[PDB]
């Protein structure tokens, strides 16, 4: 595909609703639709990752008739369809809705589905532990019997055959499941789950029986020509992702497969994987970092370190926070690997925690990635010399793929990375929160144009079909929120002054968190009090420093809610905020356009999240899944195609112009995309030009717009565009040879030159 356009399908936006906006998406220039998970999922699921019935398309989403209509609308226009599929786990929030899980609760190990799940029956004393009770004492007094079902408030469970008797507690003691406090999931869970979400139970898709049953309807989509590609959710939780992908590629009949897989730095995936590439976070990281002014690193870091009283060091934060999740909410997983190892040493658990903390990647794929494991063991031995011998012993066992503990550990270290780093350490390291993003290393503050270009060349050389992305349903902050936040690296003294002035009026007791919160408010502005308050509570709990998800601090949380209320409604704070936003608005627009144009023309397959053809100033899930006004966007595009040339403003029309012209170009004139050459400027402001030539199309953008403005604009600066005449797709303006950047960017901070 020339591009993909991601749609959140749900009961609020069904496959039939999607089919009705297919014409608009074709008009916009989208090539393939990228659909969220479609198999039958938990009633009311807005996301579809909690599958309950693999046999059919989810009825709330339109069912098989909806998929047939959507696929027909797209294919009759020459468009394609790639579907998000979820192989690792199923939804068990409502046990009755999941007939496989219900059967295991009713029959235990005699169930035909018992080995569809990953259950440590022996650790459970022969019972499957369900962490659904409240933490209060005497909680099973609420347990009642109703027919052949045990009931705990709204939860219902099967009473095994012939186990009915007298007293709910008595009946409960003979079941193949054991209801227990939700708190016991940290250490006593005996089934594999997705991260620490107890209502998502893993399925052993490495078993061909289970692959067949969970993929039969997906396979019908391929076989009957309804879908043209697949996106694999969370392959790093699978026991054998290489074998999984090999089986899927045959099921997909050689159609493209992308994997949601987080890359650390210059890590490479196993080359044998029959995939088109990733969903694009590795691309996101390079695009954001070429727009960060590297001179901001030290000042923005000092703002955090002074607020915190001791330096926030990413080299300390990552191992510490990974250690903490491995000893806390993910300890059940750690203990299970240690049971599988046996007493290969004392302190097996402690060795595992140290090795996971030191691991530099999400996971190995042994024998691939063995070097990452060896480095982690050596690093752990340096960090915990008292454990040197145990780390040696445990590391040697973890290095053998014929060792089941080694494979379970590969299924665990990525959970520890995601929950320790992305969902915790990120929120403790806010010197520039646009860099704390899925797939990013926030200690890598900026990259220069040369490094940016090398990143693009690498993708062109090894992953030419891989996705690039700037916003997804899982990003911490959407692309235009980050675009404005990134402008803070050009004005660190102005940011320090803002925090000082606004901090003279309101505060929470956590000045480090307030820096993170104010960046989000400034980047999302304007945003409702309700959205900002919801964001602030979530970010504070992710950080876990002044409140958390388990035992929060309500007094602190109300200081946080009040800070948000004051930002929106108190005259002086509100004015200080609006003034700063005004100062940063042009720069944020410039950065947003630069990121969007560079991403859409870069090597790979650009993905476009729903609605991001206009400004998207969303925050974290669920704020980045608000409903999209396709009608408004269609009208904007209609005016652009009517010849209207917009100013750069809050309507986002200039962004719809950039997105539509770039998508259409990639889709309808693919002969213009044959190579990748950096385009560098000459003159006083040359460093502010970032651009490249794909063959017959040149992407040109601005970086560091506040510095450019302060310097007086472009001045004498020129780009040599070639001995060829080219025309700007966004303005009609022509350029040949040495073109003044002040003319190329006379209307927009961005230009799309097409050879003539």
């Amino acid at each position: 595909p020339a591009s993909t356009y991601r749609l959140q399908i749900s009961a609020e936006f069904t496959l039939f609703d999607a089919a009705r906006i297919v014409p608009y998406l074709h008009r916009l220039g989208a090539d393939w639709l990228y659909l969220s998970p479609l198999l039958e999922s938990e009633s009311g699921s807005s996301h579809g990752y909690d599958v309950v019935d693999h046999s059919r398309v989810d009825a709330a989403r339109g069912g098989p008739e909806g998929l047939a209509e959507l696929s027909r609308a797209a294919h009759e226009r020459g468009m394609g369809v790639v579907v998000d599929i979820v192989p690792n786990h199923v939804g068990v929030a409502t046990p009755k809705a999941n007939r496989w899980w219900w059967d295991v609760l009713a029959r235990g190990q005699r169930s035909e589905y018992a080995d569809y799940f990953d259950i440590d029956w022996e650790f459970g004393g022969g019972r499957l532990r369900l962490p659904v009770l409240g933490d209060g004492p005497d909680e099973l007094d609420a347990l009642r019997v109703d027919g052949d079902e045990l009931v705990y408030y709204e939860h219902r469970f099967p009473i095994a055959e012939g186990t009915g008797g007298g007293t709910p507690r008595e009946v409960h003691d003979r079941q193949h499941y054991e209801l227990m406090s939700w708190r016991r999931a940290d250490h006593d869970l005996n089934y594999r789950r997705f991260f620490a979400v107890n209502t998502l139970a893993a399925v052993r898709v490495e078993d061909p029986r289970v692959f067949d049953d969970t993929h039969r309807e997906i396979g019908r989509w391929i076989a009957e020509g309804l879908v043209d590609g697949l996106r694999v959710d969370h392959p790093d939780g699978l026991r054998a992702p290489g074998d999984y992908l090999r089986r899927l590629a045959e099921l997909a009949q050689g159609r493209p497969i992308w994997v949601e897989k987080i890359i650390e730095g210059d890590e490479r995936m196993p080359p044998q994987w029959p995939i088109a590439g990733t969903t694009g976070y590795d691309a996101l990281a390079g695009i954001d970092r070429v727009l960060v002014d590297p001179a901001g690193e030290h000042p923005l870091t000092q703002i955090v370190d002074e607020a915190a009283g001791s330096p926030r060091r990413w080299a300390e934060l990552v191992p510490e926070r990974k250690r903490a999740v491995a000893r806390g909410i993910l300890n059940s997983e750690i203990r299970r690997v240690a049971r599988e190892l046996g007493e290969v040493a004392g302190d097996v658990e402690d060795a595992l925690v140290e090795i996971a903390a030191a691991l530099s990647v999400y996971r190995s794929y042994l024998p691939f990635g063995r070097e990452h494991l060896d480095e982690a063991v050596a690093a752990a031995q340096a960090a915990a010399p008292q454990l040197e011998a145990d780390l040696a012993a445990v590391g040697a066992a973890l290095a053998d793929p014929g060792n089941p503990a080694a494979l379970r550990f590969q299924q665990t270290s990525g959970m520890i990375m995601a929950k320790g780093v992305e969902d915790n350490a990120f929120y403790r390291y806010p010197r520039l929160t646009s860099l704390t993003e899925v797939g990013g290393d926030p200690s890598l503050f900026a990259i220069d144009a040369a490094a940016f270009h090398a990143a693009q060349r690498d993708r062109a050389a090894r992953l030419p079909e891989s996705m690039t992305t700037l916003t997804t349903h899982d990003t911490k902050r959407s692309e235009d929120t980050r675009a404005r936040i990134t402008a803070l690296a050009e004005a660190p003294e102005r940011w320090r002054r803002f925090l000082t002035e606004v901090g003279g009026l309101i505060g929470t007791g956590d000045r480090v968190l307030e820096n993170l919160i104010w960046q989000a408010i400034v980047g999302a502005w304007p945003a409702s009090r309700e959205r900002l308050e919801a964001y602030a509570l979530k970010a504070a709990r992710e950080a876990g420093e002044s409140t958390d998800w388990i035992d929060g601090d309500p007094a602190f949380e109300e200081r946080l809610t009040r800070l948000v209320t004051v930002a929106v409604e108190e005259p002086l704070v509100h004015e200080l905020l609006e003034r700063l936003v005004d100062e940063l608005t042009a720069a944020g627009y410039s950065n947003g356009l630069a990121a969007k144009l560079l991403q859409l023309l870069a090597p790979g397959t650009p993905d476009v999240y729903q609605g991001t053809e206009r400004w998207d100033r969303s925050l974290v899930d669920p704020d980045n899944r608000r409903p999209v006004d396709f009608a408004a966007a269609s009208e904007l595009l209609d005016r652009l195609d009517g010849g209207w040339r917009p100013p750069v403003d809050e309507t986002g029309a200039v962004k719809t112009l950039v997105v539509s012209r770039a998508l259409r170009l990639r889709r309808d004139r693919p002969e213009l995309f044959t190579a990748y050459h950096p385009v560098t400027a000459r003159g006083a402001q040359a460093e502010h030009l970032i651009g490249f030539d794909r063959g017959g199309a040149i992407a040109l953008a601005t970086r560091l717009p506040l510095g450019l403005a302060a310097a007086g604009g472009w001045g004498d600066t020129v780009v040599d565009v070639g001995e060829r005449s080219l025309r700007d797709e966004l303005t009609g303006r022509e350029a040949r040879g040495a073109a003044r950047v002040a003319e190329l960017f006379a209307d927009y901070p961005v230009a799309l030159l097409v050879e003539t």
